[PDB]
């Protein structure tokens, strides 16, 4: 496993986006995997849905939050596979109020047949990540409110709440860090990602990753 990886250098992950005012952290992590995956399978960078995931996945709660777990669940069992073009389903739930599913016409943007889960283990992490692209993740985010840049080391990680994309790390630095790509536009953190130290299980980072399978 390489010193270094940044998944974004090698073209692989879209914009940041923003989930605005609604919990819905947990389809922007797992709709960003997606994204990235298919890309990598060899098809264009595409903008994914996740108002697909908030107004159509029952079995999460839409603006209450979910896992991308059952996200992943719901697209191969409910969904055929399919996820739809951000284009031909435009986010609509940045002020709270999910409108409610509709299923014609829409444009799948990518078709997935299952997702796996990785151990609870930083190492083994990046070392599929190194070779198989961005991971989603759930964090602990209730120290991030304040987050400006800099590699944050005394990150509160004590309980999940917050799902996020692993893009990244760099083992080589003073301080090893990974790459997280967040959900909250471009001016929250740096440029909208943020660095947490790695090895330390900094926001529970570890403990529920996972990634759709591309088919
Ligand atoms: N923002 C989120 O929804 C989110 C994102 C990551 S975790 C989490 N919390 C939940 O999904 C509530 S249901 C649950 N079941 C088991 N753990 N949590």
């Amino acid at each position: 496993a390489p010193a270094a990886v940044d998944w974004r250098a090698r073209g692989a992950v879209t914009a940041v986006k923003d989930q605005g005012q609604c919990g819905s952290c947990w389809a922007f992590s797992a709709i960003g995997n997606v994204e990235c995956q298919w890309f990598l399978a060899g098809h264009p960078l595409t903008n994914l849905s996740e108002q697909m995931l908030v107004s159509c996945d029952k079995t999460d709660s839409g603006c209450s939050g979910g896992l991308m777990n059952n996200a992943f669940e719901w697209i191969v069992q409910e969904n055929n596979g399919a996820v739809y073009t951000e284009d031909s389903y435009p986010y609509a739930s940045g002020e709270g109020i999910s409108p409610p599913c509709t299923t014609s016409g829409h444009t799948v943007g990518a078709t997935i047949t299952g997702h796996v889960e990785l151990p609870q283990d930083e190492a083994q992490i990046a070392a599929w990540l190194a070779v198989n692209g961005p991971v989603a993740v759930a964090v602990d985010a209730s120290s991030w409110m304040t987050y400006t840049g800099g590699v944050m080391t005394s990150c509160v990680s004590e309980q999940l709440d917050h799902g996020v994309l692993l893009v990244g790390y760099n083992d080589s630095a003073a301080v090893p860090y990974w790459i997280i790509k967040n959900s909250w536009t471009t001016q929250w953190g740096e440029e909208g990602y943020i660095r947490i130290a790695k090895g330390s299980n900094q926001c529970l980072v570890k403990e529920e990753a996972s990634s759709a399978v591309v088919g």
